[PDB]
């Protein structure tokens, strides 16, 4: 199967960031050492780089900040005398508006002068999608749990009303204004031929990729997250569709599993995504450093037990919590979000993790094979369980 | 006086967390930079590798973790994918027994591809003690505050009742059994003499050692912490015993303390000791990085003060203050258990420090000596005391 | 303009602390990667040093000290343990006075001992200011904000009192005293000419410069700040101090701006400094790691925008936040102290990290050049205000 | 069997390297990373530390150099400022003797005062041996390849005129001479009994060893190598003591092979072995980073050869050539000198090496075992051998 790109998985959970559900907005992925440490929004008061700063501070040092839009100079200079590494940014039109005139170009100049005379990289890092990964992410988006779920109890018609959505949000479809922007924004290397239409294409497949995994959680109907009190149904499908992006980086050659963990912070936050704050993120995976030859990739289909792959493989939810940037608060409302059921081995973590709630996918619920099983999740006291499900209410 | 080694220190450890008081129980050492920065037991849910993640993360990173078991797949896996540096391990029966039979010897050759394909280091790390260290461990465990103070007012007796019950858990009998068992669990080179007779005597001799230092601090006849709400006495004698076990690595010629501090947390927790985790450790040494020759060794027999030990070495309470893992939470329950009294130039850095109680030996209580005295601890007031005595009741 | 060194910044900052509003007391700064992490001052009970470690632990590995007196043998032993780099000291009366005796000369020799053996560099760090700096410290802080507002509503007459008072706390006046304090300290090589009097002079125009900078914040009249519940006058005026103290550090060629971060915790503290712990600093730089030219340095008398100082200038506020050593709590009451208005970039960042309190001078509050506006402090909701001013009761 | 510690072989061949053949001649060991890169003597001219300066100039950085005296003002000034980490010295009388007066005295206080403000550790690091390694290393040296010879065609006579000439040369007999010297050099803390009496019983004890080592390789009878041109027999039979004692830091559990590799150079140079210069040393012992049960210790009585400590063991030549400091010039004379025969594997890499002549032992010549054989040394062409032997002139 193929796989997501590290940077092309922060460049759409930025983008994706940008649209959690609350001068353009802005979303932000923090990333150190190849690991997510933050995923942030710009609220109506402060901007992503500005909440990034007051949650990191000297954190920021040698860290990959992925923007939905290119920063504007206060964001930029606070960023860059924070001294992280690398600053990606989608190429549409930036912070401070280019569409609006003279105050945003003036930015741009400040941000291309920040950028020529500071050690932090500013850059445009999104890489063209392999020939089939559009097409086999539309396939698991038709038959992932939640749109499974519907069905047995539309897929396309969402899929077509996110696309449209998302290409007017995120792309500049005259090409003379996103020539303007690019050329404004000191991305004259791209702003010719085929350079420019590279860079067009592969941004329209990344939106197409985004709107195909954002509806196949889809707002349909009264489905939603049900069964100790729940979250905003727009914020669960919101974190949802975090982990089922993530579950594209798996290292599994069948199935791909992902899985957020956030939380709720008692008192008030400056961040867009309000009191909640991002805690870890995971998907099913080998152990860090393994090559591909390393450990046996056979599922259940081999006859012998000691050449597969479930004894070796470290599972969505044992990642997310293995590399959590934040630490589960006893007191606060901690939830995990899992593109698939969790397994008898994950369940027990999450409950002495102190994970409060579970949102999690219902097919695997009950199934018993001689490697992995779905018994406990079932039993699970003690742990708030939400399912895809119609609104028993 | 003989030193017990780092490594021996750490496996001595893990098997006493083993006998924490509340698939075999497993106790585990998180060792960080040569200092503890863990201690960890097997709870009714979770195995000890499983509460050692949850803890830690990927703080687990280039750490060595010292089991008293062999780990399970499902646990080495995650440990392994933390980053963790080396697993050393008892070469007893490991987490899934094998003396119980096919599922547990598939755990073992998947423990042993783990391996085989990881960067971490599994390796069985027990060394030799020196020819003297167990006779100076029995000749200093008979004449310890606690022994002593219990004279004041049977040491072998409980001995022998230690050892019994520490070679039965900890040791296995039947040569042809630990042949197999080593043999499953891929210690083939030390399956036939002399090296097989060599490890097996080596663990004899840190389990007699373990049966000493528990001995030590006996549960005998009404006799405890006495003197806000003191700890269970099981654990006050597991806790102090740590701090006794800490006491032989010191660096003092004539006299080894050592302290551990634990604090309780408010909220449950994974771990197989309950609410309680550990604080930090420290024995008394010189500092850090000093050579043998570096520092004047003497005492008060010396007749210039200025080439006296007193000012050069770092107390116990102190080392353990400085080289904690965690923070002193002040609305939590904290407790340091020293095995000497603490001295006027310790009690302040306690009370200062935030913690709560104080579980010491008393025999040293109200000594002025010229370059140490012991008066502050008898008139401390803010911290519960708790000395070795009979119940009050 | 002339530029304070970071050793003298630092051992200004240190003999501050000495005398922070509450054997010698000691005032002390940690400092770690040039930036400080730590302002600590000897309480009734602990020594700077012992609070030192209480608070920081393993992380004084790699730190550097500045006393403002040699530590004690006691204090300099666990700091040597601890890891630390340098401890640069005040060459006055160390911490166990000698003016006051064999027992303080044996605490000497033992610190030279614990100096001699030790990977940690014991110095003396103070070198000569600039030839105009102190005439130029006096200059700004005639100029201040809260001199120009007591003078709109005796700034030498203050100077004067605090010079008198500084020179009798921190200086030697007789010279053959001096010489033994610096003879039983290890000093020899600075107890004959030119170095002898060359080290007095040095230390002499030191406590000019920090008479001079406490003057610009007198406790004249009843002035004070005002405008939930304000800290006691003489702490507000002491951080206020340290905000001036590190404006001096700026690297704008205009105007100096310092900002120091203090949070009041709820449990009690060991520190000197009572429940109120620093938690961070800054003044108004260039992103760090920038040369003189790599950005503008004009204002607004520059025509072109574009090549003003404006949007590439870190704020003082906005480099406190971002070199922040602790978290900012919501439940505590967190003081961010900053010797001019803060602006509106920086207003907003104060709100959203959750900063309780601003003490500031509010000579600008509501202009409104072209590049730096001073609007949103006036009309601030939820952050509590305190300006120099008379009291208002 | 037991092992040499690094430090103590460090000790001993600094030691040695005094007695190289050719103010009191100084012997000296540069070691960086644990590996020797440099075994220097002081010549007419030069001190041995300035003859490391000279060879080595900023390679220094980080080195730990091993003394056989402590080394003069001048030459620790140097050394520091080429930045090394530890000087361990043999604490008799120093490079400046003080046995001979005023100046001497200076030298030792210059040194004092050079140590206690450098980050540079001046120690004495030798340790005691363990209680039966003097009697280990007489039963194999005296079964050793050289004294076997010797036997085939005495020892313990040459054993007690080297114990006779070492103590001489390397001991200070008089107590009260040697606590003069220890006070003069700043090793108080090791004046007064039982540390003074310790440290001699140490220090004899090393020397005991090293007389055992050098007359394992006796002047006795004409006896020397012999079989283009041959070395001076002095300079060769020191050579191979250099192996001998890197023989006993094996890891093998029965037999002890070292190796060193020497060559000369066509210039003059300025140290005190003339134009010979150190290349490389090592000893059989498994890979590095290896635990103890890593690998199979066993020999050919195993009957399974999967599990012999053969196909895993890395030979002292196959260390000598991995681990050396120089490169092997082709144009210059290469000499290896090895206790045992080179066995079949290890021929072909001294050939391909370049090496030009080989040193050896001859006791296994022609033996063919399943895992290792010696028939490819005896028909070696294109490298000249040098066995021990009669003189056949
Ligand atoms: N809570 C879970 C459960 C599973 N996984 C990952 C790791 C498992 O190796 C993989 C599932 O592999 P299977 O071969 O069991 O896949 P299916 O469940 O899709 O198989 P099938 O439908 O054939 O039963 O998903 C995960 O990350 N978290
Ligand atoms: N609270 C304490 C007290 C002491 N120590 C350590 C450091 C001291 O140097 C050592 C005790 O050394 P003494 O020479 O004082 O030994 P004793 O306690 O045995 O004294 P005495 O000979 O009077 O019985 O123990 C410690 O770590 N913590
Ligand atoms: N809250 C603030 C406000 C300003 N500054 C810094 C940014 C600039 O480096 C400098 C202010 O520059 P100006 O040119 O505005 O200086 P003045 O305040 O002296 O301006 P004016 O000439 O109008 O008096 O102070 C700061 O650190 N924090
Ligand atoms: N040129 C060589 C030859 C051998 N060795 C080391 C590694 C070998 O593992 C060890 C020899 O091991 P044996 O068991 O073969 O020892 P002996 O040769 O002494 O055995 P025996 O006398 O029983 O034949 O010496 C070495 O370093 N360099
Ligand atoms: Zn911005
Ligand atoms: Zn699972
Ligand atoms: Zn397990
Ligand atoms: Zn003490
Ligand atoms: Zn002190
Ligand atoms: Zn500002
Ligand atoms: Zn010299
Ligand atoms: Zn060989």
């Amino acid at each position: 199967i193929p796989r997501l790109s590290k940077v092309n998985l922060f460049t759409l959970l930025s983008l994706w960031m940008e649209l959690f559900p609350a001068v353009k907005r802005t979303g932000l992925v923090v990333v150190k050492n190849m690991k997510i440490v933050g995923l942030h929004c710009s609220s109506e008061d402060l901007h992503a780089g500005q909440i990034a700063l007051i949650k990191h501070g000297s954190r920021l040092k040698n860290c990959d900040l992925y923007f939905s839009r290119k920063p504007c100079s206060a964001c930029l200079k606070m960023i860059v005398n924070a001294g992280v590494n690398r600053i990606s940014y989608w190429p549409a039109d930036p912070e401070i508006s280019l569409l609006t005139s003279e105050d945003a170009k003036l930015d741009a100049k400040a941000v291309e002068r920040l950028k020529s005379n500071s050690r932090a990289h500013v850059c445009v890092l999104l890489q063209p999608l392999v020939c089939y990964m559009v097409q086999f992410v539309e396939e698991t988006s038709y038959k992932c749990d939640f749109i499974q779920k519907i069905t047995k109890t539309f897929y396309y018609e969402c899929k077509q009303e996110r696309i449209k959505e998302y290409e007017m949000l995120f792309l500049v479809s005259n090409e003379e204004m996103h020539k303007q922007i690019l050329m404004t924004i000191g991305l004259e290397n791209l702003c010719e031929n085929p350079y420019f239409s590279n860079l067009r294409q592969n941004m329209k497949d990344l939106i197409l990729l985004l709107a195909t995994v954002a509806s196949s959680v889809p707002n349909f109907k009264h489905f939603g997250f049900y069964r100790n009190q729940s979250l905003p149904q727009e914020i669960a499908r919101h974190c949802m569709v975090q982990a089922r992006l993530l579950a594209y980086r798996t290292e599994d050659h069948k199935t791909g599993v992902g899985a957020v963990i956030w939380a709720e912070g008692k008192s008030r936050s400056c961040d867009g995504t309000g009191a909640m704050y991002f805690v870890g993120c995971g998907y099913n995976a080998f152990p860090v450093g393994s090559e591909y030859a390393d450990f046996p990739h056979m599922d259940d289909k081999q006859k012998d037990r000691e050449i597969r792959k479930f004894r070796y493989i470290i599972h969505a939810a044992q990642n997310a919590l293995t590399f959590r940037c934040q630490e589960i608060k006893p007191e606060e409302r901690s939830m995990i979000f899992v593109t698939k059921c969790p397994c008898d081995e994950c369940v027990p973590l999450i409950k002495g993790a102190g994970i409060k709630q579970i949102y999690a996918g219902d097919v695997d619920v009950g199934k018993k094979k001689a490697d992995i099983s779905y018994m406990r999740f079932g039993e699970l006291e003690g742990v708030s369980k939400f399912t895809w499900q119609l609104n028993p209410s």
